[PDB]
């Protein structure tokens, strides 16, 4: 079939030091895809390993001399970041459904021995049905290989979302770090604000949290049931921090809140 290999770049989805991301529309089928135009070898290698409904799908890559093209799943709903209203958050049933999907994606990645290392609402994309997709494996790494866990030591991520062990310990387990950033994402969805610039005792907001001063912002805005979950996630000792199997047993995680996607209906 002629011209099915041709794509038109119609809008900028992102741009930075790495290069740029464009929305590409197939000339024949009008299929929409995200094309990342560029560390990069590792991103492609990690992406070739991934196949999950809550992970941005990788379709392939092509090299045109010095330029690398990564063909990725286009998520028309944009970034979770833009669903968070500043200092408000979003309705608790929406945040619960996004959090369930985030956990499904993170369980999958950890099950194949991959850690994302930069979980934040900018890297959580939404498709046409508001299904969450974990995006950008540029900072990701393999933490388990041949059933042997390797401890990490590299400073990676974004300070408001990083686990305190990354700033205090030479080595750390990969999985509690991603669990911690998911708790920060949950805090942002429910309060529309980040609790601290970084998780250090020098940060007053962080010291206040360890002193259980939940009568303060952002905690005062969060209902007692999701707040009890955050108390288990945002635990300084990564060995005492709740694991994802235990997050799935949490009371708020399993609380019925949200009705399914509205279906057309008539009466009489
Ligand atoms: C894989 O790595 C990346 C991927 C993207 C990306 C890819 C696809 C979409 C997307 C972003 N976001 C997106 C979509 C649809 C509409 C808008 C979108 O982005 C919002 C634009 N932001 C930047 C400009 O200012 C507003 C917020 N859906 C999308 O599917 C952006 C940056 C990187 N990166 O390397 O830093």
């Amino acid at each position: 079939v002629p011209f099915v290999e041709d794509w038109d770049l119609v809008q900028t989805l992102g741009e930075g030091a790495y290069g740029e991301v464009q929305l590409a529309v197939n000339r024949v089928t009008e299929e929409a895809v995200a094309v990342k135009i560029v560390n990069i070898k590792k991103e492609i290698c990690i992406n070739k390993m991934l196949n999950h409904e809550n992970v941005v799908k990788f379709y392939g890559h092509r090299r045109e001399g010095n330029i690398q093209y990564l063909f990725l799943e286009y998520c028309s709903g944009g970034e979770l970041f833009d669903r968070i209203e500043p200092d408000i958050g979003m309705p608790e049933p929406d945040a619960q459904r996004f959090f369930h999907q985030l956990m499904a994606g993170v369980v999958y990645l950890h099950g194949i021995g991959i850690t994302h290392r930069d979980i934040k609402p900018e890297n959580l994309l939404l498709d046409e049905r508001d299904n969450l997709k974990i995006s950008d494996f540029g900072l990701a790494t393999v933490f388990r290989y041949n059933n042997r866990e390797r401890l990490l030591n590299k400073m990676c991520g974004t300070l408001p979302y990083v686990a305190p062990e990354l700033l205090k310990r030479r080595e750390f387990h990969a999985e509690p770090v991603d669990v911690w950033s998911c708790g920060i994402v949950l805090t942002a969805m429910l309060a529309g604000e980040l609790p601290w610039d970084q998780p250090s005792d020098s940060c007053q907001e962080y010291s206040d949290w360890k002193e259980k001063k939940t009568y303060l912002n952002p905690w005062k805005k969060i209902d007692s049931a999701p707040l009890a979950l955050l108390h288990k996630i945002l635990v300084e000792n990564p060995s005492a921090r709740i694991t994802i199997p235990d997050i799935k047993k949490d009371r708020w995680y399993n609380k019925p809140l949200k009705k399914g996607a509205k279906r057309p209906r008539v009466t009489s």
